[PDB]
């Protein structure tokens, strides 16, 4: 999977930013969100997103189902380094176990499971 995020900024200016969010606001999580390729489902214009660690991996769900508008009665799984993460888990244990080298947390999201 290649990111838009990453074809558009350079790792330069991706650490750059996330060095800045990190001290300057150090109870959010620079989390970026994109579809994965051969999906069929609706692209987010918003990828960047400063979520609150203590927000959980459901209520991220909650916040990306919105902005899709799809139902619960469909299929939505986040994919982190292949990793489906749990509902409970916070998007701060997130961040501690799956941030990349620029400082941000990558999610993919698909209708498929695989
Ligand atoms: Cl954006």
């Amino acid at each position: 999977m290649k990111w838009a995020y990453k074809e558009e900024n350079n790792f330069e200016k991706r650490r750059a930013e996330g060095d800045k969010i990190r001290r300057k606001y150090p109870d959010r999580i620079p989390v970026i969100v994109e579809k994965a390729p051969k999906s069929k489902l609706h692209d987010l214009d918003k990828k960047k997103y400063l979520v609150p660690s203590d927000l959980t991996v459901g209520q991220f769900y909650f916040l990306i189902r919105k902005r899709i508008q799809l139902r619960p009665e469909d299929a939505l799984f986040f994919f982190v380094n292949n990793v489906i993460p749990q509902t409970m888990t916070t998007m701060g244990q997130l961040y501690q176990d799956h941030h990349e080298e620029d400082l941000f947390l990558y999610i993919a999201y698909s209708d498929e499971s695989v």
